[PDB]
């Protein structure tokens, strides 16, 4: 009654652990794409990879390596965004997990966003985030 409330709940599409730190010495944002867990199987298991990028920036998106046939990949990758601190406040970091497929569109598994204006810089941020439907 009931069903409508269940439909509003966050779907079980897995989670991604990432870390974030602004390097004030070099003036760049550092992002760690650590691992994902409990991904749904779209293939069976999926072939997950993560796209990492800033909005509204129109720059080419960074991507992790593809991890074949796993619902619990460990990426252990780091990415760097050369952006002065004063300009970072208006941007939003996006992390999106996709299922690599060689013969068809890569299905999105889920994504989430981290507005830079609500992040506590000066201390390394690390958290698990539930992937949201795209
Ligand atoms: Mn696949």
């Amino acid at each position: 009654g009931g069903g409508g409330i269940l439909d509003s709940m966050v779907e079980k599409l897995g989670k991604l652990q990432y870390s974030l730190d602004y390097d004030f010495q070099n003036n760049q944002l550092l992002v760690g794409i650590i691992q994902a867990a409990e991904l749904p199987a779209l293939d069976g298991t999926s072939d997950p990879y993560v796209k990492v990028f800033l909005l509204p920036d129109k720059k080419k998106k960074f991507e992790t390596k593809v991890h074949r046939k796993t619902l619990n990949p460990v990426f252990n990758e780091q990415f760097t965004f050369k952006v002065p601190y004063s300009e970072l406040g208006g941007k939003t970091l996006v992390m999106a997990v996709y299922d690599f497929d060689r013969f068809s569109k890569h299905d999105i598994i889920g994504e989430f966003k981290v507005p830079m204006n609500t992040v506590d810089f000066g201390h390394v941020t690390e958290e698990w985030r539930d992937l949201q439907s795209a």
